């Protein structure tokens, strides 16, 4: 007998930032989650999460990204958790010969972005612990830096539910019913009726928007990270070493410094399992490539970076076909919000992404330009059943 303004199923890096903006507004909110976030189930542990402002992926997103780190400024001076830290974060590769690298130089261009150019030696030079061959060239953000995801997640539950949200645990959606003036949601637990509804399940959209009536490729992605027992004198955030996302000949790895000596952490973001969220295995190391794919990137290009594996996680990345989020209205229902498609790069807008649904549940439009997000873009694939 509890009607919501709002209900949000998927409580993880986008629903609960969207929770936090509703909250603030007065509105009456309903977060469901299959876990109790912050968690390890889903897309956002592992710590850490870069934050990059000058745009390898398309210079459209830099004005979301500058949005998000004011937003994440604004949620450091409200918790106690520790949410931002500026490491600067550098992007290599091979000089004519990255697509990434060049579109994070255009990006930082076309928006008036402070960075450092440098190739060759004046990176190693720069950075005591990197060893890039001479023909290689970088961009480096030094107002860019790390997010500490885990933590962000907590802070806007924390202050959404003082402010009235409920977040409902350990609770799984199972279905949906969507009529033109309300939604209601099916769980185990019970059902719940609200005007508007925000769906961001995460990995989980690739199996259950199907219940929403909606067809749109999306695959899910095992991603491992590592973190190594590493020269401190070079690797620590203490002593200036970046967080960085860079292009080799075979593929893009990122990382992040060593923090209070916990190790440089690796990860591998072009090669993943396909998997289904349900049957995924959870267990860093069950995959020789797992471990070899990273140690393979530190002999060459980090070998003060190379020790004993101090710690493993597994975590998810939700592909759509041109790598571009989903961020919009239901195509046949204007009182429910999509958010999916992330394909592992999303956590860093994800407090801009809350702004963004929360204005699409409240108004049925947002400030923001969302158009290279929409769910009905033809490179999408999208359909209705
Ligand atoms: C996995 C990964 C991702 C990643 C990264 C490194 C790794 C190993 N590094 C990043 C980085 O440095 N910078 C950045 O900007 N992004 C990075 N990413 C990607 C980012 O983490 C993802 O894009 C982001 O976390 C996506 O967020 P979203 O909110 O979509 O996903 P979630 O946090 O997993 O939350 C979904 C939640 O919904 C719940 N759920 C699922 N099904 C249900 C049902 N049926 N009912 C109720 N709740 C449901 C989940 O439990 C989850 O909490
Ligand atoms: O989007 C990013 O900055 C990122 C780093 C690792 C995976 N995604
Ligand atoms: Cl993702």
């Amino acid at each position: 007998s509890t009607h919501f303004d709002v209900i949000v199923v998927g409580a993880g890096s986008m629903g609960m930032a969207a929770g936090y903006q509703l909250a603030k507004q007065g509105v009456k909110t309903l977060l469901v989650d299959a876990f109790d976030p912050p968690h390890t189930n889903g897309s956002h542990h592992g710590d850490t999460r870069i934050i990059r402002h000058a745009y390898g992926e398309g210079r459209e997103y830099v004005p979301l990204a500058l949005r998000s780190q004011e937003l994440w400024y604004e949620l450091e001076k409200e918790t106690h958790h520790k949410i931002f830290t500026k490491t600067g974060v550098l992007v290599f590769g091979p000089k004519g010969e990255s697509a990434f690298v060049a579109e994070t130089m255009e990006a930082a261009k076309e928006h008036s972005l402070t960075v450092d150019l440098l190739e060759g030696d004046e990176i190693n030079k720069r950075w005591p612990g990197i060893t890039v061959p001479e023909n290689y060239n970088a961009i480096f953000e030094p107002n860019s830096g790390v997010l500490f995801s885990e933590n962000c997640i907590r802070a806007y539950r924390e202050l959404a539910e003082a402010r009235g949200a409920k977040v409902l645990t350990h609770t799984r959606v199972e279905d949906f019913d969507i009529s033109p003036d309300s939604v209601k949601i099916e769980t185990a637990n019970g059902s719940y009726t609200a005007d508007k509804l925000i769906v961001s399940m995460g990995a989980w959209n690739s199996k259950l928007l199907s219940k929403l009536n909606l067809d749109i490729p999306l695959q899910p992605y095992r991603q491992v990270v590592g973190f190594f027992e590493s020269d401190e004198s070079k690797y620590s955030n203490d002593i200036d070493f970046p967080g960085f996302m860079v292009e080799v000949p075979n593929g893009i790895y990122y990382g992040f410094p060593s923090f209070g000596g916990c190790g440089l952490k690796l990860g591998y973001h072009t090669f993943g399992q396909k998997i289904d969220p349900d049957t995924i295995n959870r267990e860093f190391g069950v995959y020789p490539e797992d471990e070899s794919n990273l140690r393979a990137f530190l002999e060459e290009y980090m070998p003060g970076a190379n020790g004993e594996l101090k710690r493993g996680a597994v975590c998810m990345y939700t592909k759509t076909l041109d790598e571009h989020f989903i961020i919009d209205l239901h195509p046949e229902h204007s009182n429910v919000v999509i958010a999916a498609g992330f394909s592992g790069h999303g956590f860093k807008f994800s407090s801009g992404v809350g702004e963004v649904l929360s204005q699409l549940a409240l108004t049925g439009k947002t400030e923001h330009d969302i158009s290279i997000f929409s769910i009905n873009r033809p490179a999408l694939k999208e359909s209705l059943q």
